[PDB]
């Protein structure tokens, strides 16, 4: 039986680039190849992802933003093999959200026409801990972006109120999610008329 390798580590080099090096013992030039397997810690079921290397370091690419992988190394020389080595454990860094904020709906306030209420659930790709949400609405669908009222919620709130809306009008929402890196895309406009 081979020695597995010892002193794994894991260096975090982007949202989806981890670099795993390690240490053979059986060292002080041949036909030896490392194979390096990986997998995210949650959910317990998933499958390891594993790859081949001839060098003491392994690069991790296409990995998910603001996950924990586990990794291990083990070693091969023709027909001997070694165990799998200590896990090392590393988390990729957070990405600005990829996907916007799902299931927006509007409705009026109980007792109250020119309020509203916007409600929505976190992105599915949040890539990162949510930070607040944006949402912007017009009274013209086709309108540039600025030309919008902003309406900014603060940390990871699923629900913000409008109030002093004009009535019996044709209103647009959208939405976007912030992370720490930054604005995510936003949803697809919501109409809504006002009683
Ligand atoms: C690593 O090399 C071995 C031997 O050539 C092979 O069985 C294995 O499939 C290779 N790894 C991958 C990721 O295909």
């Amino acid at each position: 039986p081979m020695m597995p390798p010892v002193g794994v580590q894991a260096s975090i080099l982007s949202h989806d680039t981890i670099r795993i090096t390690w240490a053979d013992n059986s060292l002080p030039t041949d036909s030896r190849y490392y194979t390096v397997r990986w997998k995210t810690n949650i959910p317990a079921n998933t499958k390891y992802k594993n790859a081949n290397a001839t060098t003491l370091s392994y690069l991790v690419t296409g990995l998910k933003p603001n996950t924990l992988y586990e990794f291990s190394v083990m070693v091969t020389k023709g027909r001997r093999s070694s165990t799998w080595s200590m896990t090392a454990h590393g988390a990729t860094f957070e990405l600005v959200p990829t996907s916007p904020p799902k299931d927006v709906t509007v409705v009026s306030k109980e007792g109250k026409p020119r309020t509203i209420i916007v409600n929505w659930q976190p992105p599915s790709e949040a890539n990162g801990k949510i930070t607040g949400y944006i949402i912007y609405y017009s009274t013209d669908v086709n309108a540039e972006i600025h030309d919008w009222v902003i309406e900014p919620v603060v940390g990871n709130r699923l629900t913000h109120q409008i109030q002093e809306l004009t009535l019996d009008t044709p209103y647009y929402f959208k939405i976007q999610a912030r992370n720490s890196k930054g604005m995510g895309p936003m949803s697809e406009a919501v109409q809504f008329r006002t009683p």
